[PDB]
């Protein structure tokens, strides 16, 4: 599963939490806090290559 | 099952919390809170290869 | 798993965290604290070659 | 696994930490500071020769 | 595996840590402290030929 504490994000800033995948991931996930300020863009997780592209 | 504590979208702010996927995912997800300010856009939980595209 | 800390990112910066694979990995990952400022841009995590390219 | 203290990245540094290969790494990796500034760029981890290029 | 104490890099400089190699390596590596200023390029751990060149 994935847990998901706080994010914060400001001025049209982009953050993924979690799992990007073609198959259903048998992992857990923990996050605590993100802060993203003045269009920042921040990835949490995984990101499967056939889902990437 | 998947559990929402809060989320905020302040400003034509795009979040999107849960799973996306051609299947039925059997895990667990928690969330705690979610602040986004001035058009941001967050991701919470996973997506899926197909549902992505 | 993956676990996560806290992320910073200031101004225009970029940080990925986690494993961006074409297969999913068996590891476990652990992130105390990062901050970039003034469009800094940082990876946590491993990267597949597949993926990368 | 790998671990992660703190990265501090400042104006426009770029720093990336732990491996990219095109297979899996079994190894472990422990990281306690980085401090970059003024545009500078870091490597911790490993670089796979395929991944390289 | 390879454990990281402390990097410093100021003004542009450029500092590489770990194992650069086309075959995964089963040696430990560690790392104390560097300091690299006024745009100083530091190597720390091993390269490989193929990756090299």
């Amino acid at each position: 599963g994935q847990k998901f504490g706080e994010m914060k994000t400001d001025d049209h800033s982009i953050a993924m939490q979690g799992i990007v995948g073609v198959a259903q991931p048998g992992v857990d996930q923990s996050f605590g806090s993100l802060t993203t300020t003045k269009s920042s863009r921040a990835f949490q997780g995984q990101m499967d290559a056939g889902s990437f592209s």
